[PDB]
């Protein structure tokens, strides 16, 4: 490679053959990726290679329901572009334009019928969407708006009953959401407020008991969360603080026992974390340090051995990596590269 | 409730809200079920209640891609019948016939497009299939044959690239298989032999690195296995023994770190098990005893806390249950009921 709260520097996925693979942007605006040779914690890595392209957003990988990876990014023309594996353990297509004019990172999820649907902000700050017309396949539909006025990147997650739901910060800095009223459809609710005051993009997970749960940095730079009180349904809970003082977006992942764990940069620029204790319904630990000096939010993912691995940019712009060991966490190691923050909303 | 190697006595699922739920048959041939109140190991259970019906196969539950449970069973007329939740956290439809004449338990899997496809043996011992025409929905297609001559219940599993693949014992007692050549299609291979000599139904998993792997009791009543050597592809490995002397079908589940674990009844009628050590690519432990006196194969499943829970019938015909603890395994507890072995092939 050539020499809102702060964003994640990469998009990551645990692939259909149990390998972690990360996607980032270099100084000349190409998308690069790096992947484990082997499905295990501490595997050697491929090194960075270029998928080319010229991007003005975070590149966002999603796995099709046939296992083919696909990467979505905004182009220098502000259209949505994508590139995909032509077969599950094979090479990549060329970049192709899906048109439109977008003003955020793209957010992607599979409908229950295997059709990817992509969400992105438009020039008037409304939310727009486009989708595959058949399972993991073009042609794509035409773009349409779900309205709203949003001031963060959008985040999408499917409910435990198959209904897509999108979250985003509003002009007032509250968290807003909107949802399919039926799976696989274009029947959507009105936008509704979940109040609060957020200063990062929202991070969304579906818990082990089927409740959507949203994490976000608050006005006070603590980590807050809120959730559906019953499976795939409102009413929502109150906003609740998980404390901390954080200087980047939060990342959240599930341990293999479904204990949630949140990661974020601290006031000392180290990686900090907090996790549920004992089980997925337990209380949260105090924030604790994983050291390092990082220049992006962290990106967390669970690997094929069931361990959380966390990636973050260093002061040198290389991507570094630390992972859970039986005892503790490993010392940071460098994967090299020279990565830039290409987020469409900063 | 009213007062090949041996089969499993129940079908089990970890539901979309993290609850285990089991389905069995009573003396009067109705399908009954029992489920955890709460998404945790050692949760209280509902007790047994009847979904009615009159069945002559194991009832087999599958979770639609919108989270609705659906149960498939052969009727006393030898047709395939089914019943489904009308909404993800709600009640059940009535039993409805999908017609045909079948001579095995049904085997079910979701295509990459969300369409359930059901496989079952016919009156000439060929394999037949029928499917939903749209994602998690009727109407259903008409029945069609994939030929072959089979002498065990069939087992289906999707490859890590979205291709369905069906396994079954042949007239010669070898393991045979057949596969989609493309996802979501009716384009299937010829039947092909994987040789060996098997004396149970095949049990199939997809490993953490995307390889199908099949377990079966051998001629010598040891547990054998065989696998794809690369992700979603032949060539297959040699048959390899995991030893043991087993008096029921094997059940296999993944620990939350992806270590495979096999369970089966022993010569002393206790539950025995063997597991991969250290990680998902590790070697297998020696067989060890979990006690009990059981009158069916075990049924294994991983719960919402990431623990394996194992169910088996007792000498009294109640369903008993034991689960992993931090240290060890819990003492057997009774869930009651009076369950019969209704398997269409014994
Ligand atoms: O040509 C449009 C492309 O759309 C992608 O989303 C799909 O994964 C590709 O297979 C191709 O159809
Ligand atoms: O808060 C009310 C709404 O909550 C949403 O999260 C849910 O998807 C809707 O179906 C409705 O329940
Ligand atoms: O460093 C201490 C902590 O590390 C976390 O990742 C893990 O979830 C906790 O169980 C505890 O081990
Ligand atoms: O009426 C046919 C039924 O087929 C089931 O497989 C489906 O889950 C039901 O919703 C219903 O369509
Ligand atoms: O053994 C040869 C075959 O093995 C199957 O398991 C696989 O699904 C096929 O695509 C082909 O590779
Ligand atoms: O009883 C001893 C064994 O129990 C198994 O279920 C588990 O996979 C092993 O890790 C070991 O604990
Ligand atoms: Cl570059
Ligand atoms: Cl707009
Ligand atoms: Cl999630
Ligand atoms: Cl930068
Ligand atoms: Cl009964
Ligand atoms: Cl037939
Ligand atoms: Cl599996
Ligand atoms: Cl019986
Ligand atoms: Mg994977
Ligand atoms: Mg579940």
């Amino acid at each position: 490679m050539q020499p809102i709260a702060l964003s994640e520097i990469v998009s990551v996925v645990n692939t259909s053959d149990g390998r972690l693979e990360v996607f980032g942007v270099g100084t000349d605006k190409a998308v690069w990726h790096n992947r484990q040779m082997a499905p295990h914690t501490g595997s050697p890595w491929s090194g960075w290679s270029s998928l080319k392209g010229q991007v003005t957003s975070k590149p966002v990988v999603y796995i099709n329901t046939d296992g083919r990876l696909e990467v979505f990014a905004r182009g220098t023309d502000n259209a949505l572009w994508h590139i995909w594996q032509t077969a599950t353990n094979a090479g990549w297509s060329n970049w192709q334009s899906l048109g439109g004019v977008i003003t955020s990172n793209p957010a992607i999820y599979a409908n229950t019928d295997g059709r990817l649907e992509v969400f992105a902000r438009g020039a008037d700050n409304a939310l727009w969407h486009i989708s595959q017309t058949t399972a993991h396949s073009g042609p794509w539909s035409s773009w349409a708006s779900l309205n709203g006025v949003i001031t963060s990147n959008p985040t999408v997650h499917i409910n435990s009953d198959g209904r897509l739901e999108v979250f985003a910060r509003g002009t007032d800095n509250a968290l807003w959401h909107i949802w399919q009223t039926a799976p696989d459809s274009n029947l959507w609710s009105s936008w509704e407020s979940l109040n609060g005051i957020i200063t990062s993009d929202p991070v969304v997970i579906d818990t082990a008991d089927g409740r959507l749960e949203v994490f976000a940095r608050g006005a006070d730079n603590a980590l807050w969360h809120i959730w559906q009180t019953i499976s795939h349904s409102g009413p929502w809970s109150g906003w609740q603080s998980l404390n901390g003082v954080i200087t980047s977006a939060p990342a959240v992942a599930k341990n293999c026992d479904n204990r949630l764990e949140a990661f974020a940069r601290g006031t000392d620029n180290a990686l900090w974390h907090t996790w549920q204790t004992v089980s997925h319904s337990g209380p949260w630990s105090s924030w604790q340090s994983l050291n390092g000096v990082i220049t992006s939010a962290p990106t967390a993912v669970r690997d094929a051995d069931g361990r959380l691995e966390v990636f973050a940019r260093g002061t040198d712009n290389a991507l570094w990596l630390t992972w859970q060991t039986a005892s503790s966490w490993s010392p940071w190691i460098s994967l090299g590269g020279v990565l830039i923050d290409a987020s469409a909303i900063k």
